[PDB]
């Protein structure tokens, strides 16, 4: 059940974390995961994780490989004006498609529908085509600017969910908080989780 | 520098710790506050924390001041329908508002202008008044009903300021994720913090 | 086919037998429905109807068991302020979602947001998640209010259903007509029903 | 009191029983009525009823004043597109119209004045002199093309009346619910009815 | 002349002088007043006034009758849930409806449809049978929202009519500046009075 | 994979071959093609190409059947005012529907809600009832009455797939060009295709 | 606290004792005032009150720092056309302005950029400069086309504060209520007044 | 006739044939033409066509000039960031513009007004100009992003013009289709075209 691939793009907002972790959840899962991430995004992991990540596609996607223990083929990573990647066109095979996390730049030009990068485009791809996109966007506060742009793509059919974690679930972790998100994630996109349990499951009556 | 007086609403959506983080450190600078509790977010409370709050006003207002150590008078306690108490009136001295957190129904109830509460006249009386107003909404995914409320107030001066805590201090604990969004509160209401260092304040050139 | 799990809502519009014919149909095809009902809503059954149904969850859980003839817990019923029922949070497994009839107040309240009760909650939860979410309107006429509250809604992806039955398999009685309109929601549902044959299928040429 | 000539258009929607049984309670009424039928409603009543309505505008009036017992001169039946007709100008005498029941594409062109008829002129007409206008619509779904419409004609001060009659009376047959709806039409023409009694009349205090 | 009957509704604003002075002119006219009093409004007549009302519908029923020198049965009191009041149901008698004074939550919920009382359900009901509807708001400053929720109404068709007396009269108490708004509110039911003269009446060439 | 039934509808705009080859595409995927094509359609396939199609519904479909060798029953045609076809109600049992290619005029009915003939009624019908609808304009320039129609219906979840193929296959013929619009709706309908490859399938890295 | 410089403009609505009152408390703050006048505000003030006003800048100068007590060049008087005064020009010292009371012809002028006077060019340039404008309407019933007017400008940062007085000090004169709405008036510009305490400033818990 | 410079800019949509043809059509017409392409279009030249065309503006102009049998000066090729070009300024002398093909990418810079490089700017030049300018879009489906910003362009006086040719003059190759867009473009331009006759030019009666 769930998509078969998933494109993961990762930008430049603070959170790096959420975007390994749902890497890793969807490796575990056996899924095929078409890996992007933006210039911008590499020095936040620089700067938020103690993950080295190699620069270039190739050895980016061996490195990759390696960290979530994948098998071989299953992440594909693709350089950011590769046009001859699948998520660059709608013939392509239909994917799911996460931006987590989500700056607002990237929130910006998903939504007016400028092309500038592989990202971008293969958003603008999965919107025309009505295929799954969840945007993942971490920012505060809010400006109008980024509502506004939030509620268009909305009503498009884009999942906004931001990295806001619920707490009622008594975490103890930094960890905790990342997989709840991730979590969340995964039950939109109809994959399986077990770190978040189905809420009131076992409730049978008031 | 920074509001006299803050009237901090705390609502039913999930993240408890940051309405008694945020009450803890406005009490450590000295402020006086004005505080208002829903029912809902009474029940949050006592799922998600081990504070066991007094249900009633005063009982709540004496546990409250030994809990923040805060001198007497310093919080004031105010039910759900005492229109006697000053954030009910415009006519009132002149306070900042924070709502942390914020459900998604208190948000819709501010958006449309909905009295039901002293908390929803509260926020009414702020935007009349033009004085500030934080929402700290706490929800994913943000639906488009969500995102079109919030840019209506956000259109109107109001911050909405969601619960995303970012990542670029590298947090250890769920604790420092909580003073990251409390600290992005205070600098909105302008008052003095610590816990957030103000970002690159010493980077002289590129 | 169609949703294992149906949150089934009454709310205080006449048509009150079009709910419990659901409510009937769905048991009868072996679904678990999650039961809510308002204040309002059990005034207008006792007014509308002999059904005498009794008021709190548990009484009113064993009554409805035994009137459709429902398997231990395939019919739950929660409180209008059980925040720990499944539909209050979209970490809930998935249902679909029927408003059946729904007032026009409760229109209202899920076109703004407002969730003030389980019943708007539940709804919130299911447009955000975008699960299913029928509503079924009883009004006459319709003001430019209730309007511009259905079509917000029907944008949102909500299928506004009102209960307006056609006349078009010659109706004998009143219940040939509600099970007109309840045919019309397990169609809209994806669920099997035999009440209402599929319109032309014989008709091979002009 | 009430309109002394009515304009009665049926169109091609479900709920051929409506019309015929407000043209009857029209006609004890001691009203005039300009009858008008599109092509698909003829069709529908064929369908729908035992009903065996003449094809030609003479032949129906003369059927149709036998079938109600009216007055000669009462019913007054125009073809669909005879511009000498009182309904196509509106320099006519006053007529209140009654569009019911009322197809979505009726209800669409009267939303965005196409006159392709002299039961969508008559329409027209009716809007442009600000002379009451009553649209029974008959569908469901509601999608948001239905809604967008019904909403911009209530807007423009047309009545959106739905064929959604109520259960707080208690129906026994298709003949009361018939009944309850051209009541409310009865009642929004401001013309007396017995069908329908006014609601707590005799509720003095609570 | 006018309304045979009103529906006279006392919301939670300042200004219950305006509410009682209506009531009264309203009983020295011979119109039946259907009397509807929020809970918040109850508080309101108690601080800012003497009179000292019952607080159960038949008790305040009674009392109001007293203080009007009302006939028997002229006025009629309902609770804020009993659903069989005629102003429930369009299908009652026809009534003009006054909010007077209409608080901000009051004008919100009316806007929005909302309707969680029966004076909420009665302007509902007010305008989906395009029944009178004035809303005598007493709020300064008015925000945005107020704003947007008025300019809704009164394109709707409600008559937006602020506590907001004129001196051109050369008032010389309060009394006098009550009695100004109360006539011009009976100038927009077409009720007589004679407090508030027709400007200019005499003056036949400048 | 992918609907088992399509209704295939043909208006008058240029592009006679997408909709013939469409349709005998369908026919080699074993799929129930509910077939409707307008007035000047017929007259449009007349002049651009050799096929000599019968008038009349039944001659049609035993011309069509033949045509592309398909089953007896496979194809169904339908009149243009045939009410009694499984497409104008939605009752019917679910289809997809493709408007191929869709005229300006019908692009127009489609948007405002027209229900002028049975396409029409069709393509209504398939967005009340939130079934697949794809429309296949072709006209150049687009003016803003064209562009404002599809992005109503795009923004209602219908498919606006302009008859605009792309050149990145190399295509030889204008065949080439024909097959690759269509192996797009078939992509947009989920059924399976080998015209058009999907994009980057074996392109592992960058 | 508070402005130094307030630009008093009066038009003609009734309510000129709200302007003069406004006046006499400014002096009495030690504010500079710069004292714009309409000429059909000049007719109010002769038909509302027994002062007797000065037509020409000058004179009335000189009547107005006698009224008032002020001192020497602390009322500045500025003719309609003398685009030579300070408010005329953004490039001036800054002002708060008010327009009290505030005509529903020149709400229009402001909300629509007119400059046809001095009064609406100082509007015009208080809000391209951003800087405070307080608009006092006073008018019954507020039509459509005047709530637009006040929301376009309640939305650019102007505050509407109706000539609506509240109830809740127990007002006994007209001058009680003329004080109320000056009070508001001198708290939205942040200067000290005595006259409106602040309310529940001593409730201390519910 | 016609515009005697034109600025043809090619954009990396899929539809090279379209722009080189166009390109070659203007040289024969004796017009100068403005040369514009970016990276992203010379990878899809390079895809789609055996054309071999050079990197650099001054080897690319040389090439184009022999390619197309063009007078010398009569093709200048700009670089994407050379703001010396007469088309980055509104006082060069005038141009009409082609976007041809134009990406959905450069479609969303355009609508938006974002100047990232030389085609962007003189696309905005031309619309604030008021110049002549023509977008050739190739995609689908179109997106809802894609109609919006075609339809803000459009309403803006922009020609959008998207390659879907017609078939109505029995298209026998690729290349008859490649010079039916291309004839309607220069149509639009009012340049002289032989390949596309004008249609019923000779009929004199139906
Ligand atoms: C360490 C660090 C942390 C952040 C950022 C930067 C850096 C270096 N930036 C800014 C962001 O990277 C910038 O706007 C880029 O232009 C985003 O480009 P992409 O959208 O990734 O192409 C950023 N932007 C944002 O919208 N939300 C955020 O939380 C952050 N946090
Ligand atoms: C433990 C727990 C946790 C949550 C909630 C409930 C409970 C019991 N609720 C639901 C919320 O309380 C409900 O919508 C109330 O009606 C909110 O009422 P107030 O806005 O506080 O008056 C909730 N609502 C929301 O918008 N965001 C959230 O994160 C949560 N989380
Ligand atoms: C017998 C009877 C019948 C009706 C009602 C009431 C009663 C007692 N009410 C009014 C409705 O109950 C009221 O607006 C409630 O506030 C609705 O509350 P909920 O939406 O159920 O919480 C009602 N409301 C509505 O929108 N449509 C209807 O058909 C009816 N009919
Ligand atoms: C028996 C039967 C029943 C119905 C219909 C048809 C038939 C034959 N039609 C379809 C409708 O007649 C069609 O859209 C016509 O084009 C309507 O034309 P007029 O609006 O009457 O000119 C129809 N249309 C609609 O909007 N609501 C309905 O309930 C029905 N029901
Ligand atoms: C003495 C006093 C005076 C006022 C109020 C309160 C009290 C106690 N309230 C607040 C108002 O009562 C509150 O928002 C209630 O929720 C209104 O509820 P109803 O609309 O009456 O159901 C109030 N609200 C408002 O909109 N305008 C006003 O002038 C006042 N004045
Ligand atoms: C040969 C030929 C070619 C075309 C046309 C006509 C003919 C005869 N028409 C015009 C179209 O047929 C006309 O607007 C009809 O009214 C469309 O009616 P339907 O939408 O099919 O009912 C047409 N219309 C359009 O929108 N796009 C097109 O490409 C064409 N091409
Ligand atoms: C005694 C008296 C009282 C009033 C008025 C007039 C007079 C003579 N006028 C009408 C107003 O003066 C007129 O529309 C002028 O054109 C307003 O011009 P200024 O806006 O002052 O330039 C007026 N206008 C308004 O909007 N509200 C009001 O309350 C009054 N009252
Ligand atoms: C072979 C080939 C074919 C296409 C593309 C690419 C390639 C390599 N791209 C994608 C497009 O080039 C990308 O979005 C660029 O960012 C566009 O940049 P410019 O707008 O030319 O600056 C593309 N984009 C689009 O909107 N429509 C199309 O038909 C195509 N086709
Ligand atoms: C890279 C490429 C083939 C882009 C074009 O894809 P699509 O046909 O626009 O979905
Ligand atoms: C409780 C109270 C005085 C509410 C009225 O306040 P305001 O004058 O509307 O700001
Ligand atoms: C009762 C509860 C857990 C509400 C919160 O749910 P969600 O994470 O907002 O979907
Ligand atoms: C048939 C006729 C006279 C139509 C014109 O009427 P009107 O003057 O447009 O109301
Ligand atoms: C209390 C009651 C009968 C509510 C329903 O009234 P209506 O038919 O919706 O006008
Ligand atoms: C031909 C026919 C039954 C039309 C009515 O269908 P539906 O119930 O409106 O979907
Ligand atoms: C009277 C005058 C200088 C008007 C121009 O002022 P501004 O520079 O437009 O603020
Ligand atoms: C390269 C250049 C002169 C840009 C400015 O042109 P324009 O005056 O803005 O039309
Ligand atoms: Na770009
Ligand atoms: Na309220
Ligand atoms: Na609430
Ligand atoms: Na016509
Ligand atoms: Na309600
Ligand atoms: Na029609
Ligand atoms: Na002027
Ligand atoms: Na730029």
């Amino acid at each position: 059940s769930g998509p078969e691939r998933i494109t993961l793009a990762m930008t430049g907002a603070s959170g790096a974390q959420y975007g390994l972790r749902l890497l890793d959840c969807l490796v575990q899962e056996e899924r095929e995961v078409h890996f992007l991430i933006s210039k911008a995004a590499q020095l936040v992991m620089a700067t938020e994780t103690d993950v080295a990540l190699p620069a270039k596609p190739q050895a980016m996607q061996a490195f990759l490989t390696e960290y979530c223990g994948a098998a071989a083929g299953q992440i594909r990573v693709f350089g950011q004006n590769d046009w001859m990647a699948p998520p660059a066109s709608g013939s392509s095979a239909p994917n799911a498609m996460v931006i987590c996390p989500c700056s607002t730049g990237t929130l910006s030009a998903v939504a007016t529908g400028a092309c500038n990068n592989l990202i971008e485009r293969a958003a603008d791809v999965a919107l025309k085509e009505r295929r799954p996109l969840v945007l993942v966007p971490r920012e505060a506060p809010f400006s109008s600017i980024h509502l506004e742009n939030m509620l268009k793509l909305s009503n498009l059919g884009a999942v906004i969910l931001p990295a806001a974690p619920g707490f009622y679930h008594q975490p103890q972790s930094v960890e905790d908080l990342v997989d709840q998100v991730v979590a969340r994630i995964l039950n939109t996109l109809g994959i399986p989780q077990d770190m978040l349990p189905r809420w009131g499951e076992q409730h049978l009556v008031s």
